RNA sequence: ACGGAAACUUUCGUAACUGUUUAAUUCUGUUCACUUAUUC
């Protein structure tokens, strides 16, 4: 499998509320875009039977600035791995920056566990604008933008085949998150040849102090042993559904999954949960497959 | 089958009303058109 490289600028990626926005984005945001364009193109009965093929998976948002970036491990270092806090004045001034850290570089994935505390590089500044609506007198909303600079890209790793190359190629001329009606979500698809020789520790078999990402959800069956002696971080993601027959826009059920970079100790399974409020002619399904890293 | 769908910071209104580039001011102070000469 290969990987896709794309960048964003002057876009919008909300989180929780329409007026609020963040830098990265969840993993289920990409999967919800390929299904919408499959019915419009003419292959709805072909993309549904491809995502549930086990070997086909997706990733979350990862920055790309002169090298790939990886999230920090949750829980590391522990109380014994970290150095002894002899002087509390010199430890509290550097331990707070590790909690607010976003992502780590590709050359610091092996030295962070031995003792390395530094400030993360600033990706982009948060910019916001304002609009209104004349001929109404009674509407004033606030929206934000994600204007990236200093060469900031958000690559994605998927399973390259003879059908995926024709699906995500037309996505750059559309939108992905934020105000799509204005033109927030366009990117530039860039393909290469030989992937990175360093980030090749992705497997789904053994479980020897691994770490699952992509903000996946564990299976409903095995959970007592997988969650035991582990860590996670609950998030928040909800919203209305996409349909054309219903005239009420029902609110979908929330799916408080985990976060990226959560360490565990047992191989998960990764199933497909069905979320249906009342009734819909289509089918709302969740993806987010876990990906383990050897660390 | 996307915290996404739906949206003009819009209409508004001479940078304007009075004001001599002028007040003071001899293109003139000195200056033979001439030295020499029988209309017989
Ligand atoms: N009066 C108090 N008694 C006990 N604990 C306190 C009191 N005031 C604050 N704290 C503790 O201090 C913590 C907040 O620390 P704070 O964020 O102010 O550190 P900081 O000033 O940012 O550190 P630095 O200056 O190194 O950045 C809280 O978790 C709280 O438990």
């Amino acid at each position: 499998y290969k990987l896709y490289i794309m960048t964003f600028q002057n876009a919008h990626f909300g989180s929780g509320t329409l007026d609020s926005s963040k830098l990265t984005f969840s993993a289920d945001r990409i999967f919800s875009a390929l299904v919408l364009e499959s019915l419009k193109m003419g292959k709805l009965d072909a993309f549904l039977a491809e995502a549930n093929q086990d070997k086909f998976t997706l990733t979350d948002a990862f920055p790309f600035q002169f090298g790939p970036f990886l999230p920090k491990p949750i829980g590391y270092p522990k109380h014994d791995q970290i150095d002894q806090s002899v002087d509390v004045k010199e430890v509290r001034r550097q331990a707070k920056l590790s909690k607010k850290l976003q992502f780590l570089a590709l050359e610091n994935v092996d030295d962070y566990l031995n003792g390395e505390l530094f400030e993360n590089e600033e990706h982009a500044v948060i910019d916001t604008v304002t609009k209104n609506q004349p001929h109404k007198d009674g509407n004033l909303y606030q929206v934000a933008t994600t204007r990236f600079s200093n060469d900031t890209s958000l690559y994605v790793i998927a399973n390259e085949s003879d059908l995926l190359n024709e699906l995500m190629s037309s996505l750059q001329y559309s939108g992905l998150g934020g105000k799509r009606s204005s033109g927030f979500g366009r990117f530039e698809l860039d393909i290469q040849n030989i992937p990175l020789e360093l980030s090749d520790r992705l497997t789904k078999n053994h479980s020897d102090k691994v770490m699952s990402l992509t903000t996946a959800l564990p299976v409903d069956a095995d959970l007592e042993e997988a969650m035991e002696d582990g860590h996670y971080l609950l998030t928040k993601s909800s919203g209305f559904a996409f349909s054309h027959a219903t005239n009420e826009n029902y609110r979908k059920q929330d799916l408080y999954k985990f976060a990226s970079g959560s360490t565990f100790s047992k191989t998960f399974e990764g199933q497909i949960v069905d979320v249906r409020p009342l009734d819909f002619p289509h089918a709302v399904l969740n993806y987010a497959k876990p990906l383990f890293f050897k660390l």
